[PDB]
């Protein structure tokens, strides 16, 4: 099933320093609770200052969401300890409140939507989350996830581009990214998928205590999770393309959204009833990106600049690290991402996109299951799992000899070994195991525990990066730059809506 | 640039009962005015009963635009008679208000003051209200004031049989589907003949080079309809929004699909605003009627049954044409020399041969009704075949058609017996030596010593005291009574029958 | 979902005279009834002469139930000018009667003592009315008074000289892609949405005022658990023809629990031909039967020749035809059975037959609700209805471009262009058009609104292919059939030897 | 609205080989600016040489309007090298200096006092100044920094001899009047002006920011709007005969104007024009295409056209892009390929000067509200019926026959890919480059988005290397080019005013 990269892979082996330089970013969201368990309805703690200009810490979809970004970084481990160091400062400045350590929240059946005081950008971005909430529920809204954004470095593209065309070069290469990405991107959530329970609060032949599934990875990304929009026919094979499908579903009219109405009764409900209110709104695995100029539009950038970028959007949070998300996930996307940098993808048109999707569910929703066997787009499953994991680590494997060779060591072929296993045993897998512990325990009592630990662990550890005067620098420096917005208004807010 | 139509006119010289039993229908609008011309506010006249339910007395957007509508008949003078006599029981029962003899209106200083038709608490009598109330935050309620006569028309089935199975039925369907590209190839003639809005008030609005008056009477000097320009109404036409004439299924689907197309444009209004619902759905067209349409294809529906469906059902069986002003020199809007122009010409329309045409060369067909409707007077004006350099002399090509038109008139005049569609002909044509026998040529003159205020309040009064005077002919005043009593009694059923509040309802409906 | 068929598509434009010489003929039934929709109780109009014999037209279930058949055809128009023909003489045959235009009966109450198809005293006569004895005792007869028009089918030997054994595989492969993709028959053409309560489950049925349910979305109910059907528990499967024969002949031998119940006699009254789950084969129900036409049995018939032709058995009533179908349908059945034949239909397994009925069920009960999703099999519902619709009609597209190019012409092509429609407005089906006639007037007041005027178009009408002679001449041929069966052992002792 | 070229389409599908050869080049202008956005007032920078008399680099109207020429050139992608060369080069060598990435200039005051383009002493030079203090004088220095770009373009004789220079002169005013007819739909694709200093500053109904920026919401591009760079029409000039058009034109120049009669021919001895002439020479003579034959010694533009006849067609309807460091991308190249092969199958009667005056009124609407909902187009004068997305798709689906043509002799898919991609635009006017462009400046202003583009396209041109020409190609052109002026300074020339009365 795995496509024959070998060619590829021979000229990376004989390119070597075609990978040195990549560059990544994290995003994690995580709830603030209390000791037991419950949605704290306090506000953005104040040592954290402006959600809506903060550098590093922000606010989600709810007030009580934070989301910590890393500044983009050529070292994994300089970025783990910095998201760490917003973590430890973070959890010695909210009181008792603790981080929910689960992607799917358990205590929450009417919750506050993220403010960012009056401004005009401010009350547009609450805006936009009232509309998502009268959309789709603000329950959905509070589920978490973790987002991969990573860039090869332009030695990649070298190695294969001067002037207009260099541009037009690495977004064929980041489509090709992405397609692979929709064909073989599912050994994601089988490996760290871990969501294999829901609360009430949230057709499958579930069982019952919190409902789960047997065999189930991440829920977080089946129907009842974070989604929503498969009749935009949206592609991935060429810029252009892919942008004036973009542009269309922002100009394309939704009746279930009109009959929701644009306001009600001196309160507006959303910012428009289009399918897409801004273009954020269209759910993805993973995301073309190029970093935008002041109050651009994500499709203008990449029209105007090509793809910088891509965002990997499918990592549930990782139950067992306290910041979310670890080194090894870290260092598996890099040669999954390069790998699919490597293999030909033919162009898929939007119904071939959907016959990926089939491994996808399988995966999803059974991909522990025992003799479970996987096809090509909608052709008769006939792959077993485990064999199909296999040829793809075989690959990987080879990549990860390349990129140890450049940088000293033996982390990445490290992590292949380790990760190889989860096909023959699933019982490795993140969502084995974090099952084992929602079925002794629940999902409550399950993230209470992570909950509390992680806490007392991150209390008591200190900074490595940021010293605390860095946070309180930016404390003031953001509340400032929030200021500078609330005052600098020309046009009152129902006006600077209509532009 | 007339097509030659030999072929099909010694075809029909040779079938002359093939025409015998043309069926036809009229339907009228005129707003109810006080004295000084503006709406009257008062409800539909109470002698009147159910604008709802009623057969022949209705009303259209407003509550003062009543319509008049005839039953099918295949009598022009007993039909036209019928419809007079309608006039006569209104004019007399309508206290002090008359009726506004003119498509323009004039002056009004509020559209958003127009009040909608009412229709009592039905949920189909709500739903027909709703409707209107869309149209307004759509397209404003001042536009929909302006009026005009509809002329519904079919041939006999003698005329299809003259030319087996589920064939018949297509067969009929593809005949008048050329009647409707002819009428839009050549239809122009209409407005030119019959056109008779060459005035605007400014209340109502361009680089249009515009005579002004100073109480804002805006006209053009050539004009003969701005009652069919861009200025003359609001809504998307089937030509704009892709629609064409050359198969049933094709067209039908496009209609269902503007029924069923979300509008950016219309959510923006909104659906409710402070639990006043503003439009049906936010849809391109709210219902199919929405549809602007110069001439229409038609099937009576059953219960149930939208106008489309019909159409699918059993094919088209006879054709609204929607071009004609209001008559401002006839007191019901309308007269026989109109009626008998438009049996030649869809006739006509029948006979001559018409190519499939694609939605450009629809569009391209209006570039002569344009040039009809803003200046079809000017002397020296030429047509041009769909969007060519225009090299036709407007005269000669209507000296063309009435040839033909003539033999047609010989034909119908042989099996009716008289001579009564020849004189029409031979009327009609001396317009295209002289524009200044036109209906917008003799109105505007009119308008131009009294303006349309004038001019409408003038017309309005001698119409209203011919019309109140003038025995009943055919209706006796009983039979207004009795279709008062049984319109009133057929709502109030409506509104019993109910089982479901509105708000439910509309949800199955919207 | 739609498998590719890019090869046998190609092959097929290669050779397009594979497909000249397509054969068919259609059966539509009708009940007799009065202008005020009640069901007739007089005998089989005198003019149609002998049921039991006739050529041409006969009945069904009930003597009431009519049944027209057309001999056998390859050309279209001839095939539907036949049809009309044997409409227009009974239609002026029949006093003040005339045919209800819906499969779904109105004005029959549940239990209603219905005359059975009375077919004389030979003891083949006997035995057809014995048969539906047996049917009313184990279904009820109001289940039997439902309509459908059938649908016959073959391709010409050019066909399978341009790809005996070959044939039966190749219409085996037709009725596989069948039940996979068969459902987009009712989507298009159903026309029972609403059901009368005579009929009456945890469906969500909708009720009007005056008495009528239905389910807002259903397109064909006839095809439902309430309608025309069920037995899957007999096993039948569709990957060879001894497998079949097999299941089938085993069938009629199976003892049922619940028929025994019933008892094979009650007071010198027979009451059905033997206990089993099938009284004989004909009472096995189908969306399509593999055919041969008999000398001998269903399945001898087949084991002697093999199947020699298909019959769609899916289609409800044309309500919007005075024959109950039309050219349009015809049209449509010629490529999507052409493309059942062309693409490849792996076995299946009695419980992956049983699968692809769950997209049948959805169709049948919601096909024309806004987003309604499909899934392969029993997967998750993941391909919108809509895409799926027009994903198939490119390859008819193909397929209509072959047979217009042999035909002359462009009817199939418009069929596709007409058809492809219905997927982007589901309110162009026959069930949308449909349910809002009868909403507004009922099933009753919309049958006898469509009766009434198909029964004055139809007498008003000549006859084109056969003349008044010809029923005559058939008339008096089938009576004296009949008789000299009746003349050529009494009837319990030569059921001894049959049952 | 589109006519009928079915038969002409099916021709060149039976003769794909008729447009092997296709021959073009590109002009782009550019002001230099200070990082604060303000004009710079330095001269014509050192590296670049004599403006006057170099082969690549020169300037426009003022000191500080560089403009950059391509060769000709048979291959796009060449030419595209050749003048981000221009660029790279250039961006290097003026200081601190960058230039504006877009048509209209911003920070430039009405009557600021911009210095004229300086090119030294010679009668050649003092002539070229002269012309420019005229058009100052006429028009104001104000609307003349206005920056585009300029396609010129020529089909091969290939393509004549399949269907004799009277011929190839017939052919391209055909061109040129379904041009005039059509060519709205590059200002509708391309236009990227749809904001306006107010130093420009009409019944328009002009948006104000609070940041002070004039706009129409809908408008693609104001530099060819009556505000922008433009007028005439009473001159009569027309374009169904060659020597009809000189006649015209030669007309024109010998008309005296009474407005410009008023501005004198001098004034304390210094000369403040040409002459007071409706045109002072052939060039003053706006047109959003104009036909061209490369000029002989001594020459005018029309002595070249009486001599040879119609060579090729300059396209001068291009906005600068501003998303591209260049001002102008292979998209738009390969588009202008497809539609001015069009122009030349497609029939076009004759039109009278009123006639072509009235193909403006398309034009106008497109400039001033081409990218509003449900607008209509007309024909000519006649009043507007059909929606312009429609038309737009019409026009494509003949362009996208000559695509396939084009891609066919020249391999790949490059042409068909560029008709998909902009009939896109015709569904949402939003992906145009005027409501991208527009999104930028409302949030930033036209002077913040200029400035935030030129600096990221210096920074990017700097670091970029040299691909066709090389450091020492520059030097060597620089010197040349110097050497070039100096040598028609130290001639011994006519009497300036007896050298003006011979030229032309
Ligand atoms: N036969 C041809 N076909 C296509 N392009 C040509 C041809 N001959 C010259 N060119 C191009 O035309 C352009 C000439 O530009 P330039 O020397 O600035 O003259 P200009 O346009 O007459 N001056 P201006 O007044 O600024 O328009 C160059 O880009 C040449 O590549
Ligand atoms: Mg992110
Ligand atoms: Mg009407
Ligand atoms: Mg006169
Ligand atoms: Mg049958
Ligand atoms: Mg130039």
């Amino acid at each position: 099933m795995i496509p024959d990269v070998s060619q590829a892979l021979a000229w990376l082996e004989k390119h070597p320093q075609a990978l040195k330089g990549i560059q990544r970013g994290l995003e994690r969201e995580t709830l603030r609770v209390n000791a037991d368990g419950t949605l704290a309805t306090t506000g953005h703690p104040e040592a954290l200052g402006s959600a809506l200009t903060h550098k590093w810490i922000t606010t989600d979809f709810a007030e009580a969401l934070l989301e910590f970004i890393t500044p983009v970084d050529g070292d994994i481990e300089h970025m783990l300890t910095f998201m760490r160091d917003l973590h430890r400062y973070t959890a010695r400045n909210m009181g008792d409140e603790r981080m929910w350590p689960l992607s799917m929240p358990s205590y929450i059946a009417d919750i506050e939507l993220a403010q960012y005081g009056t401004s005009n950008t401010g009350r547009f971005k609450t805006l936009y989350r009232e509309g998502l909430k009268n959309r789709y529920g603000a329950l959905m809204q509070t589920i978490s996830g973790v987002h991969y954004n990573f860039s090869l470095p332009m030695a990649f593209w070298q190695a294969k581009i001067s002037g207009a065309d260099a541009k037009e070069k690495i977004s064929a290469g980041y489509f090709r990214v992405i397609r692979n990405y929709y064909r073989f991107g599912w050994v994601i959530p089988y490996l760290f998928g871990a969501s294999p329970a829901i609360s009430s609060s949230f057709s499958l032949p579930f069982e019952k205590t919190m409902y789960y599934l047997p065999y189930a990875t991440s829920l977080r990304l089946s129907d009842l999770g974070y989604t929503n929009q498969s009749n935009l026919g949206i592609t991935f094979n060429d810029l252009y393309e892919y942008v004036a499908g973009l542009k269309q579903a922002i100009k394309t009219p939704s009746e279930e959204y009109a009959k929701i109405g644009i306001e009600k009764d001196g309160k507006r409900l959303q910012i428009n009833s289009n399918v897409l209110q801004i273009e954020n709104e269209l759910y993805a695995p993973i995301r073309p990106k190029r970093v935008t100029r002041s109050g651009e539009s994500p499709s203008d950038a990449l029209l105007r600049g090509g793809i910088e970028y891509i965002e990997v959007r499918s990592l549930d949070i990782n139950p067992f690290s306290p910041i979310g998300v670890d080194e090894q996930q870290v260092r598996f996307l890099d040669l999954f991402m390069v790998w699919c940098a490597l293999a030909d993808a033919p162009e898929m048109s939007s119904s071939e996109l959907a016959c990926t999707r089939v491994n996808w569910n399988r995966v999803i929703l059974e991909g522990r299951k025992p003799g479970l066997t996987l096809g090509i787009g909608c052709e008769t499953a006939q792959f077993p799992l485990p064999q199909v994991g296999k040829d793809l680590f075989r690959d990987l494997k080879r990549v990860a000899q390349t990129l140890d060779s450049i940088n000293g060591g033996e982390a990445y072929q490290k992590v292949c070994d380790e990760l190889v296993a989860c096909f023959d045993n699933p019982d490795l897998t993140f969502s084995a195991r974090i099952l084992r512990s929602m079925i002794d325990t629940g999902i409550g009592g399950t993230g209470k525990a992570f909950a509390e630990a992680y806490r007392n662990l991150l209390r008591e550890e200190p900074l490595e990066i940021l010293r605390e005067e860095d946070f309180v620098a930016e404390r003031e420096a953001s509340e400032r730059r929030q200021q500078e917005m609330e005052a600098a208004d020309t046009e009152p807010f129902a006006v600077w809506l209509e532009k």
